[PDB]
């Protein structure tokens, strides 16, 4: 009850910044997450015993893949934390409760393959879920874990508040399907510019939380250059293993997933920052001004990839 989580001083100060890296000590990630729940939501939000039990079962259901692993889950939750703490009054009590959980759960049981690889392999998940295949799975694993004995962290909520939080979590997790991001971001841009954006309209909030989800999920591009550059190694280790798996099905992979195009990485990062990342954090900053440091950091990393191309890096 009287039991704060505290972090060493450097982590206490730096966890509040958008560019914070959660570090290589796996055993501290649970405490970092509880710390973020306790400050962004409250000591009262969840029973400590249930939360801890929930975090450890969530961790167990992330696999030992190079990028889509437990570190990625906690990284994506910390970016959400920083967004929430910089936009104190913009969010409901339920949203505060739902979104850090959504972020921790958003890639549950990821195998290191894209929706498109499951569809070409003809994985059973692709017949259960014909679009957003992996994301419907992640939401289904979230509900499974919420239903284990002693794991219902939302038990203090009314039946209808419980339904609303599971509904914030579902939409937040589905939104991490980047195929959906392009259209979400365009509609948000149009709505912001024609002044129709209305945060009291639930379908508008949903879109804005969707974009937050993309922003957190891509937050590898918003770190200190050394973190950005080394995370890209992990990202490509997955993509290229998928490439190999595509060639085993007799399919030339897209160049993103072809290890033979190693040498083009700097230029692939450029297109990605111009086509995906910069537009994401640009539109996010328009809607939520205090998130501008994510845009500044993204722009800084774009400029570092340009240096790599010019032979200065
Ligand atoms: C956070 C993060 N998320 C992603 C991401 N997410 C995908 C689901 C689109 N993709 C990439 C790779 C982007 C890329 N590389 C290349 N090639 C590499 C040499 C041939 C072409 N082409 N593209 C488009 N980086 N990345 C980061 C850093
Ligand atoms: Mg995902
Ligand atoms: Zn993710």
């Amino acid at each position: 009850g009287l039991m704060q989580f505290t972090l060493p001083v450097r982590l206490c100060k730096e966890i509040e910044l958008f560019h914070f890296d959660i570090g290589p000590f796996e055993n501290m990630w649970p405490g970092i997450f509880v710390y973020m729940v306790h400050r962004s939501c409250g000591t009262s939000c969840f029973e400590l015993e249930k939360l801890c039990r929930f975090i450890m079962s969530v961790k167990k259901n992330y696999r030992r893949v190079p990028y889509h692993n437990w570190k990625h889950a906690v990284t994506v939750a910390h970016c959400m934390y920083a967004i929430l703490q910089n936009n104190h009054t913009l969010f409901t009590d339920l949203e505060r409760k739902g979104l850090l959980i959504a972020c921790l759960c958003h890639d549950l049981d990821h195998r290191g393959f894209s929706n498109s690889y499951l569809q070409k392999f003809d994985h059973p998940l692709a017949a259960l879920y014909s679009t957003s295949t992996m994301e419907q799975h992640h939401f289904s694993q979230t509900v499974s874990i919420l239903q284990l004995e002693g794991h219902n962290i939302f038990s203090t909520l009314s039946s209808s508040e419980y339904e609303q939080v599971l509904e914030i979590i579902r939409k937040a997790i589905i939104a991490t399907d980047l195929a959906l991001y392009f259209g979400n971001r365009k509609q948000l841009e149009e709505m912001y510019q024609t002044g129709s954006l209305n945060l009291n309209n639930q379908s508008h909030r949903d879109r804005v939380i969707g974009l937050m989800m993309t922003a957190c999920d891509l937050c590898s591009v918003t770190k200190l250059w050394p973190v950005t550059k080394l995370t890209a190694n992990d990202i490509y280790a997955e993509f290229w293993a998928e490439g190999d798996e595509m060639k085993k099905l007799g399919i030339q992979p897209i160049p993103m997933m072809d290890r033979d195009k190693k040498d083009e990485v700097p230029q692939g990062q450029l297109g990605f920052y111009n086509a995906v990342a910069i537009p994401c954090y640009t539109t996010l900053t328009q809607i939520l001004p205090p998130t501008e440091p994510l845009l500044k950091a993204c722009r800084d990393n774009l400029s570092q990839w340009e240096k790599v191309i010019r032979g200065e890096e």
